[PDB]
């Protein structure tokens, strides 16, 4: 059921000047679209969705966790912390940091939550606990964005991202209340309007998390999409390119998402 219908991903990535990795899963039939799906790509900010899921999993064993107020100093505010900078003088709850990390890609929030989990290895351990043997987080913000060609640090594959996203949003990896909270955070993302969402009709529900390393043409998005009248679709689109100064493209991500939906026979 993989690649029943071929799609022109090679032409797309050639025009982009790099590599595109796509995995998409029709959760009803099990049909998939797969292109470079087992190659590694840098996560960039996209690890923050899984980070929030890991916090929610922890909160199943610690009922007070989400409501815990976290204070932080100015030294915690690394570049691109649009929410946590507004609450420097007050603090934010763990839930609020999680929402900020997911929905605004807040870097300070992400580092504060990584500390809660025992750092990159703690997040990696959570991913292992749900059966993901590919994911690895190695570094913190901002160093995890280096996106060096051939460097496996801070990478996963489109396939493993999609498989893990499915487990967390639709499967049983989270308890039902936590699962719905994760979904709701993804649905409220503000940074993805020009990526997978641009390929998804407005009358379908969708949650996503983006990433943009800023070098090596490296950017990404993953999403859970609910077309009306059929089972949900899970998909991941990752990009990279050979040169440090190569630019990312949101349009290429949206175009790859459209090809994936077309390959699954999902009318969009
Ligand atoms: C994540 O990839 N981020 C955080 C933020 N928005 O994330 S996104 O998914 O909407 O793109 C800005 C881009 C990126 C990030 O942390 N960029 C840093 C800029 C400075 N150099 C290190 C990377």
């Amino acid at each position: 059921l993989t690649n029943l219908v071929a799609e022109p991903f090679a032409k797309l990535e050639q025009d982009f000047g790099g590599s595109i990795g796509v995995y998409a899963m029709d959760t009803g039939s099990g049909a998939t679209v797969s292109y470079r799906a087992e190659e590694r790509f840098p996560l960039c900010s996209s690890f923050k969705g899984f980070l929030a899921a890991a916090v929610l999993a922890r909160s199943q064993q610690q009922a007070g966790l989400l409501d815990t107020p976290i204070r932080y100093g100015k030294n915690a505010l690394v570049p691109w912390s649009p929410i946590s900078e507004k609450y420097l003088t007050t603090g934010m709850t763990v839930a609020e940091l999680s929402a900020a990390a997911v929905q605004y890609s807040d870097n300070a929030a992400a580092n504060l939550l990584l500390k809660e989990l025992g750092g990159p290895a703690g997040l990696t351990a959570f991913m292992r606990s749900i059966g993901d043997t590919t994911f690895r987080l190695d570094r913190w913000e901002l160093e995890l964005n280096s996106a060096i060609p051939g460097d496996a640090r801070d990478t996963s594959s489109p396939r493993a991202v999609t498989e893990s996203l499915q487990k967390l949003t639709l499967g049983s990896a989270l308890a039902a209340p936590q699962r719905q909270q994760f979904v709701d955070w993804l649905k409220g993302n503000t940074t993805g309007n020009h990526r997978i969402r641009a390929a998804v009709p407005a009358d379908w529900a969708v949650g996503d998390k983006t990433g943009t390393c800023g070098v090596y043409g490296t950017a990404n998005d993953y999403a859970v999409v609910w077309p009306t009248g059929r089972a949900p679709i899970v998909l991941a689109v990752y990009t990279r390119a050979p040169n440090k100064d190569d630019k990312h493209s949101e349009a290429v991500i949206a175009a790859a998402a459209r090809l994936a939906l077309e390959g699954l026979g999902v009318n969009g």
